[PDB]
């Protein structure tokens, strides 16, 4: 008794069973291949099915990428790339086709539930959880229960101001990775980033340093907003800390006052890229039972 | 029967009686006399006791300045005003002077409860309220809860950045005054310098219009993190009404993208400078009501 997850990133899909408990079975990949639409995608979920059709899943769960309405499971807005994927009802498609509950929720949701089901907020109530890729997103637990907003796009942190600009545009890993080209004209990985650092090479010593600033000036607005008591950092880059996870702390601390800090931790998300399916697994027995 | 409510503030304690129904039937001002310290506090409120005791209030419900614990009443931080404030655990204090159930709350979560009582939050179950006087604070109601933050302090949105700054520093009243007093050498009120205005002086509409930019730089950051449908506004330069709204409004909607404004209302406060009475008498009835 397990569920079929399917986590649509906008590069790679990664799918594979979920036990009732939130073990990864079994994962595989696959190329998302965005520009092709969403015909291409359904067709992927389509071998996805089929390669574990076998397994008896009770249900689909699926992490997508874009705005969506996690209670219907629809795409209602996002950036555009994937042809007629904004609009589409997913859970209206593939329950008629495959005669299965499904859900489909955004991604930073998903990643959120996964690490309040199994993960590193498995013993918390409240959290706010932030994954730093491409962008930076929100998920965001009060009182055991996902805060998806009034019009299920809350926790689009990376829209807020900083003194620079906009926070993704200057504390992703995606900005990090630009600041080094605009400073030293190689475009390099996040992992080879920090492995320069490591070698205390002072340039990239200097831009790390200032792009922690950014993300800390980002998280204190959060924290004024928000006051938790439990921040969750993943993706990408955090696969860094604990060493990254304290000068994350440390940077922070000094732009936060006392009472929104003598309280505060921050840790890293535990699942790493398996907790969009964790997360959507969750969503889908949620859904199934109690009811 | 009757409560009687007192809202302290760093110059005046306004208080009186306020009904079941939420209307104030009495009001009165004193000086705060804040550098006097508690004991000070404690005078004028046993002689605000004193004045009512013939009415036999159900209980003091209280709004008090600074970072409050509005759980346990008790005073947790914010700017030293008061010397031995921070640390007073009110509602202790006075249960066991005057054997009635108090309440002590913070002075923005007053206003958003008084709101939501019977004033611009009479129909809602989830908005954001700011107050935009000397600083900038906000109270956060969700699924008809006040929402305080893991240390009671959440709310604090004054503090959050825009591109220029803090928040705080050039969108509340006083960063209007202050940008007026820095371009004009004059220090005006706020009525005098929206009468400026009217009167089409060009110093006055190019200040007044940079200081909205500001104002909605710091909403649009809110908008992202909670993605409410409902804000509310009030406070100082907010008197002007509906014609700042709407402005306030056009440029908000200039920064967030159409699911964060597609069912937003930017809505003026209803009750002025008794919502705080209000509200924390609304909060002291929801401690007398059990069963």
């Amino acid at each position: 008794m397990n569920i079929l997850a399917i986590d649509i990133g906008g590069t790679m899909i990664k799918y594979g069973l979920v036990s009732f408990d939130g073990k990864i079975l079994s994962t595989d990949k696959i190329k998302t291949e965005a520009s092709k639409g969403l015909n291409n995608i359904l067709n992927k979920i389509d071998n996805i099915f089929k390669r574990y059709k076998e397994n008896n899943p009770v249900g689909i769960a699926v992490s997508g990428t874009g705005q969506i309405n996690g209670m219907i499971g629809k795409v209602i807005g996002g950036n555009p790339i994937i042809p007629n994927w904004i609009g589409t009802n997913l859970v209206k498609i593939l329950e008629e086709k495959y005669n299965l509950p499904i859900v489909l929720e955004n991604d930073v949701n998903c990643v959120a539930l996964g690490e309040k089901w199994v993960g590193a907020g498995k013993d918390l109530s409240n959290f706010i959880c932030l994954t730093i890729g491409t962008g930076i997103g929100g998920g965001i637990l009060l009182n055991n229960q996902l805060f998806r907003g009034e019009n299920f796009v809350a926790g689009e942190f990376g829209h807020i101001l900083i003194k620079k600009g906009e926070f993704e545009q200057f504390a992703s890993t995606t900005a990090l990775i630009r600041l080094v080209k605009e400073r030293t004209g190689k475009t390099l990985n996040g992992k080879e980033i920090f492995d320069l650092e490591k070698k205390e090479i002072l340039e990239y010593q200097e831009i790390i340093s200032e792009w922690i600033e950014n993300l800390t000036d980002g998280l204190s607005s959060i924290i004024y907003c928000f006051n938790p008591a439990n921040i969750i950092l993943g993706g990408g880059v955090i696969e860094q800390g604990e060493p990254l996870i304290n000068r994350i702390k440390n940077s922070l601390f000094k732009k936060i006052g006392p009472q929104f800090k003598e309280k505060l931790n921050i840790t890293q998300a535990k699942l790493g890229n398996n907790a969009g399916m964790i997360g959507a697994s969750y969503l889908l027995l949620e859904k199934i039972n109690k009811r």
